């Protein structure tokens, strides 16, 4: 009946319009791509907000999924549409369309990863959990070991917890501290005012973002063919660009 849609408050995927109730209240890429997918598929649903504000990790003593991972995999919700990275860890648990939005980790300054690692003056960090932060803790790839090496003993602590907090530490770190990010993140970012970040290099690595659905969902295949349906037809493209470029201050 009402599809049961888990999301999470992350510029410019999904924020608080800025005297509403229900799905009006929120606005964003993911808001709009629900609209557009429930379209295509013929469904009704309601957007609710992760409770716990988690994307998805195992529990290494309780072995439990939390964030919206959890709430697919133990059956609280019957989709999620968010900025949720598609990894093989998440992957063996949930399915995932195909990219809806395509990324990957990227340094945001005020180049490339070897120059960062070989380095010693310019600090740098990621958030202190998620999917960038397991990518370097897992990595067997030398120059990726050698920044994890560095981050996990740097002091003080070079990790930060949200988007916000490590875009805030570089423009007030004078060229002295380097954010690992979502190339995405990197790129809304730089369109924002004080128009003072910049994204150099190539990325570290390559991924996207994916609708997630419980494994066996009956949901899954049709999300899928109309997350490519909306591909082919440039919507995603134009969808990206309305809320990164058209909605851009700089
Ligand atoms: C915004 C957050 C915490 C998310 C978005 N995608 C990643 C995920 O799905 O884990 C996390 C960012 C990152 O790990 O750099």
């Amino acid at each position: 009946k009402t599809v049961v849609v888990t999301t999470i408050l992350e510029s410019p995927y999904v924020m608080m319009k800025k005297m509403l109730e229900g799905n009006e209240r929120y606005e964003g890429y993911c808001v709009d791509l629900a609209a557009e997918i429930a379209k295509h598929c013929g469904f009704k649903y309601k957007l609710t907000i992760v409770g716990d504000g988690k994307y998805g990790a195992r529990d290494a003593d309780t072995k439990i999924w939390n964030g919206m991972v959890g709430e697919l995999v133990y059956g609280k919700a019957d989709i999620a549409i968010a900025p949720l990275t598609i990894t093989l860890v998440r992957e063996e648990v949930i399915d995932f369309s195909k990219p809806f939005m395509s990324l990957g980790i990227s340094i945001m300054i005020k180049e490339s990863a070897e120059d960062l690692s070989k380095q010693t003056e310019i600090a740098y960090g990621t958030l202190d959990s998620g999917s960038t932060k397991e990518f370097f803790r897992r990595s067997k790839i030398a120059v990726f070991d050698k920044m994890w090496t560095y981050m996990r003993s740097a002091e003080p602590s070079v990790f930060v917890r949200t988007t916000a907090e490590g875009v805030a530490r570089v423009r007030k770190s004078k060229g002295k501290y380097a954010y690992l990010l979502e190339s995405t993140m990197n790129e809304y970012i730089e369109q924002r005012k004080p128009c003072d970040t910049m994204k150099v290099g190539g990325n570290l690595d390559s991924k996207g973002y994916g609708i997630a659905t419980p494994k066996g969902s009956s949901l899954g295949n049709a999300v899928n063919l109309a997350v490519l349906k909306l591909n082919e037809q440039g919507l995603l493209d134009k969808l990206k660009n309305k809320w990164w470029y058209d909605k851009g201050e700089c």
